[PDB]
Parts: C-alpha cells; structure tokens; sequence
C-alpha cells in the first residue's frame, strides 16, 4: 500500500510514534518519505547482501529473517514479510525497539541525510491529527 502524507501521520500516531524516545511524528513521517516514499511493498538489497523491509527499510542485518541473511540476528522477531503488509502495526513495534537500542533514528540513514536537524513538522502541516 502506498500511504497519502496524512493517512500514514494518523497511522504512526495512533500506533504511539509521536513523541516516541522524543522523536516528533514529523521525523517518522519524514523518515518514512525518504526511506520507502510511503511505500509498505519496498525492499532495498544492502552491499552486505541484508536487505531493508517496508515502510520503515528495516535491516534482516539485525531486526528480521529473511531466509537469505545468514549469520544475521532477528531482534524483532518477525520474518522480514510482516514488515511488508498494508498493516503498519509490525513495523511500528519493530522500529520502536530500533530507536530505543541506543542509536536513536540515526539508524535511518535516510532520517540522518535528509531530516535530522531540519524543519519535520513541515511533514505534517494541513493534517487533521
Ligand atoms: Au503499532
Ligand atoms: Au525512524
Ligand atoms: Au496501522
């Protein structure tokens, strides 16, 4: 499913990301933008031969398994396919283990490049929250 801006702010608040370890719900919609454009379907392929999941490119590296990550943890225990339903509910409570492990959203190279530090209340302006 690709999500509208404001359809996937109201689905990231109503699943408890607003504010979630500090992080505005403009930075998980800013991440969400920039790392899959909205998108549940994406996959990435990472040089490592991991490969990031869904809405939120979360790694078979550390947080999922994929069948064809070996050697690889599954911290959120869940095959990588859960992060991929219209249902954003297993990427939520997976990315909320990812920002509280110690390295916050940085983990989201694209949140890092391309939200950190900027105007992410922008990403939810006009919306009915
Ligand atoms: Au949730
Ligand atoms: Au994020
Ligand atoms: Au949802």
């Amino acid at each position: 499913k690709v999500f509208g801006r404001c359809e996937l702010a109201a689905a990231m608040k109503r699943h408890g990301l607003d504010n979630y370890r500090g992080y505005s719900l403009g930075n998980w919609v800013c991440a969400a933008k920039f790392e899959s454009n909205f998108n549940t379907q994406a996959t990435n392929r990472n040089t490592d031969g991991s490969t990031d999941y869904g809405i939120l490119q979360i790694n078979s590296r550390w947080w999922c398994n994929d069948g064809r990550t070996p050697g690889s943890r599954n911290l959120c225990n869940i095959p990588c396919s859960a992060l991929l339903s219209s249902d954003i509910t297993a990427s939520v409570n997976c990315a909320k283990k990812i920002v509280s492990d110690g390295n916050g959203m940085n983990a989201w190279v694209a949140w890092r490049n391309r939200c950190k530090g900027t105007d992410v209340q922008a990403w939810i302006r006009g919306c009915r929250l």
